[PDB]
């Protein structure tokens, strides 16, 4: 499991009360409770800046509040300070083990204004169909800051089985770019009616769709 | 009190083995038997691969031995599987309901054979030009090492403008994925016999081309 679901990115202004969260596939919470909020810093100490829901460990600033609503378990930084920008993680034990961490909420100090991902889904060219392979490519571009969820739907139904995301870059234009793909062989490509790419940003999902032809 | 110590990088030559130290202090490790090891594939989250010195979670791979010695943990990866490339952490109990982690140990597998990348180039599409935009992307994939150049050719002279390269993201196989994109208008797209993608990988070049033969 990950199950602990986390919002792709967090950006904030210096003074901003950035809340953060976790929500859970299957089940475990309802029994479980007592979850731990982390802070990863750029190739530096991964500190447990919260333990059991809102117990701050000694030395941790009081701003670092933590909460839980029921399935959504929160964090909440009050008055973002510069040195606050980091890769904050989330976690929950299950039973005798089962340390399941959430996906990974990257937080940000706002340099440049907020950018939203232009997503362009590319279908498998004819010549490619000619070679007896098939690859749709989802280009994410012109966004800030570079934490994006990238999910694939085959006719809505989630495909998590031939997918391949890329970690962001920073474009000469000073904004960012990323780009998932999906490898197939033509059968299933031809035998599903549609395929979509969906990317999550700061309060925005985009899902764009693609369907087959056989033009050449 | 500081962070437990690991050697920063390390090395296993798939088939061979590796051993990782998590050196601490009889207040965290030693006295307490309660130090773990977190496996981190490039920040996708860690998989908690060990927690009670040697207690293996069923859903971890059995060749990850983690033993307690003097004042230190010791993670022997046996008979190496090149996937194992990653940074790993150890975490020692102190006692306020506080916990303190390791230096990090970024493992390097040696002797993983060299993959030449699939350049699956894309012309722009139906809905794209419908919008009016012209995005070509070059999906360079499945290569090792991740030293690959991408130059594009315009019609027969080179193109150095309006382009972006995304240099080797870590795949899901210690093979990498690099994207490239050119963006111009239809009344740019059309005015060309072809456009080309070029990948240099090790001492090898791969061109690819697209004529505006628009099946779609
Ligand atoms: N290191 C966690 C312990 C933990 C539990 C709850 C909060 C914080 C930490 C286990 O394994
Ligand atoms: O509390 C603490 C240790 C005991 C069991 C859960 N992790």
């Amino acid at each position: 499991p990950s199950a602990l679901t986390q919002p792709p990115s967090a950006s904030g202004s210096l003074g901003q009360s950035v809340t953060i969260s976790c929500t859970g596939t299957s089940s475990d919470v309802g029994g479980y409770n007592y979850v731990s909020w982390y802070q990863q810093h750029a190739g530096k100490a991964p500190k447990v800046i919260i333990y059991e829901v809102n117990k701050r460990p000694s030395g941790v600033p009081d701003r670092f509040s933590g909460s839980k609503s029921g399935n959504t378990a929160s964090l909440t930084v009050s008055g973002l300070q510069a040195e606050d920008e980091a890769d904050y993680y989330c976690s929950s034990y299950e039973g005798s083990d089962n340390f399941v961490f959430g996906t990974g909420t990257k937080v940000t100090v706002l340099g440049q204004p907020k950018a939203n991902p232009t997503v362009t889904l590319f279908p498998p060219s004819s010549e490619e169909l000619q070679a007896n392979k098939a690859t749709l490519v989802c280009l994410i571009s012109d966004f800030y800051p570079g934490a994006v969820t990238v999910a694939w739907k085959a006719d809505g139904s989630p495909v998590k089985a031939g997918v391949e995301t890329t970690k962001p870059s920073k474009q000469s234009n000073n904004k960012y770019a990323a780009s998932s793909y999906l490898s197939l062989t033509p059968e299933q490509w031809k035998s599903h009616r549609s395929y979509s790419c969906q990317v999550t940003h700061e309060g925005s999902t985009v899902e764009k769709t693609v369907a087959p032809t056989e033009c050449s």
